[PDB]
């Protein structure tokens, strides 16, 4: 009988039972929803480290046509999938008393209206009582919040190896700021798979994310002025001494002024000559904006706007978390060490 | 490029952590550090083995053979463990201050009693160098340990019942804690690794077979202090529980911290594991976790995988604990290799 996921009931146990039996060969997991299965098969993804606070976060991947990724920590676990082209995350917490304050902080926009349709955006997950954990579609949450659309208008500021290089993605948690860890986890891995998605970085580079808490909080509202301030604090931080050549970014859960979604220094990282904390920008980590640490890493690795409405790159927030541009994959590989001869 | 170095004047979790989660495929060169000490550690992540402890992963991590280093890594606590003139140090170090407050006072309270000149060579709570008031870490040398304490002499005398692949068999060793037994995180990990690692140190054994630990409550507690009594009611208690269903084929050890009647380590089911016959939960044992005993688990899991005792006072079958963590018998070693799939043609 091949390994499942009942989504109907899936809770932290589940997920992290099926996911620590992920050996070196991979592991077909069914996902089980409504009579429906899909079949995926799941490998651990060796390219990327996280450390949230110290606490270790562990990447799963399905093949490129199961369209799926997990997440796995000590305290939670998270189950990514689309569906009509539309991004649907199980978010299973571990403790109790933290699934039921996860499940009350999601569910609280939708209390304050009362949507017909509010099941498929959002629904509590129950043992087949407490919830085990949320099932949330981001495209429909954002059509029934009805939130204002965020974007990024003016969001950049401008100034073969056998062992791939470690690069560190240095997060910090802004100074009063609350973030959640599925939240900051799914940013990091969508920002990581952006990067591998180009020129098969994965030879080039293994991007590893931390996160600590930094005393900086943005003067002001505004995104340009709390970077500037940001990358002159890095500058100034005697525990950021001896890694200005690292990339790092000031994360919070809200947005900036004029629904500013995050902002970075353009094509400010490359691995011969990357220094003086010049490779930062700033990024929200909220759930329903996927992609926003990407697109800012993008910028940070030279990739400008693209035409595509279809493009991670693209100027107005889609929702979509690759590249597509040439021109920026060309940029971004190269900043990496690339070289067209080297191939895919 | 200056070589990442740890401080045994003033380890901490963070330290630790920080260095071994850096670790890549590739390994890292580590130097540790301490007065009058250093040894430079080439630190590689063990791919072989899986652990959880209540679903919380835990990672190891090992040094070249010549280093005599490994480490353990957990959200909670980190354990560097290393051998130094014959001698077993481990730091531990637990990331919470309230539980690393309760381990300090847990591992110094037997050596208050017997307040020992030599006391800080056994034991000491190591303070971070720029503050420090609450520790940050503790060192314990087992072997200097012992020495100090008046221990009753604890031993394995009757402690057993006589009832190549491209990929290696995952075999889980299903660890359950006790009911009433309270376990540390640092002990039962530490006894898990030497478990597995004298397991993979035989036949090249890693080909056949990757360990994967788990650990749970059960609600099963032994009837007496007997031993022999005690695996008896744990092996039926196996059998009758509705969790373990399906899981017949896997190994078990039921865990305390201490020991059993007569000073018994732990007793297992002699020759109760083969990879292609394992059933009705036959490869079952029961084991100490305590830390001043390493190698109790890696004894009973050599009992379950054939291994007789061995006549070499320094074998880890030997029928007295000494504290030797490696099969040295040939006969012993080639037992355990077939009962996990491995034969003579295919080498080490
Ligand atoms: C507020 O800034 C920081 C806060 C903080 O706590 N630390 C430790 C920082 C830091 O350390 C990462 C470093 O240990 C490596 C990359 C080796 O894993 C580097 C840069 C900045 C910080
Ligand atoms: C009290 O015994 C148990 C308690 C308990 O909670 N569980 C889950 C047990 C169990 O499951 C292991 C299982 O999840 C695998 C091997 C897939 O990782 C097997 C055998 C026993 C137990
Ligand atoms: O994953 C589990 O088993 C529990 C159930 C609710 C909260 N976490
Ligand atoms: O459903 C959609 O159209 C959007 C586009 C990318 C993510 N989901
Ligand atoms: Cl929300
Ligand atoms: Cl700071
Ligand atoms: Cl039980
Ligand atoms: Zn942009
Ligand atoms: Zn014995």
């Amino acid at each position: 009988v091949t390994a499942s996921i009942d989504l109907q009931s899936v809770s932290y146990t589940d997920l992290a039972t099926q996911l620590n039996d992920v050996s070196d060969f991979g592991k077909m997991i069914i996902l089980k929803d409504n009579g429906f299965n899909r079949q995926v098969h799941v490998s651990m993804d060796k390219r990327t480290k996280i450390q949230l606070d110290n606490e270790n976060v562990r990447l799963f991947n399905g093949r490129d046509k199961d369209s799926t990724n997990f997440i796995l920590g000590d305290e939670f676990a998270v189950l990514r999938f689309y569906r009509n082209g539309e991004s649907i995350s199980y978010i299973a917490y571990k403790e109790a008393q933290m699934m039921n304050e996860i499940a009350e902080f999601y569910a609280a926009p939708f209390k304050k209206t009362r949507a017909i349709n509010e099941k498929e955006a959002f629904e509590c997950i129950y043992d087949s009582k407490y919830p085990v954990s949320v099932k949330i579609n981001v495209d429909k949450a954002k059509k029934i919040l009805n939130l204002p659309e965020c974007d990024y208008i003016n969001d950049y500021i401008k100034t073969v190896p056998s062992e791939p290089k470690t690069v560190y993605v240095i997060c910090l948690r802004e100074n009063g700021s609350t973030v959640y860890p599925n939240e900051v986890s799914a940013q990091m891995q969508d920002a990581a798979n952006s990067v591998y998605a180009v020129h098969g970085l994965k030879r080039y580079v293994n991007l590893h994310f931390v996160l600590y808490t930094t005393e900086y909080a943005c003067p002001s509202g505004n995104a340009d002025e709390g970077l500037d301030g940001f990358t002159a604090s890095l500058k100034a931080n005697p525990k950021a001494e001896g890694y200005d050549d690292q990339i790092y970014f000031l994360i919070r859960w809200g947005t900036w002024d004029n629904n500013i979604l995050g902002i970075s220094w353009l094509n400010s990282y490359n691995v011969n000559t990357a220094s003086d904390f010049k490779a930062s920008g700033m990024s929200t980590t909220q759930l329903m904006y996927p992609g926003v640490m990407a697109h800012e890493l993008g910028h940070i690795l030279g990739a400008n706007h693209a035409d595509d409405p279809k493009d991670l790159m693209y100027s107005k927030y889609t929702g979509y978390l690759f590249h597509l541009s040439e021109k920026n994959m060309d940029i971004i590989a190269k900043n990496l060490g690339w070289e067209i001869a080297d191939g895919d």
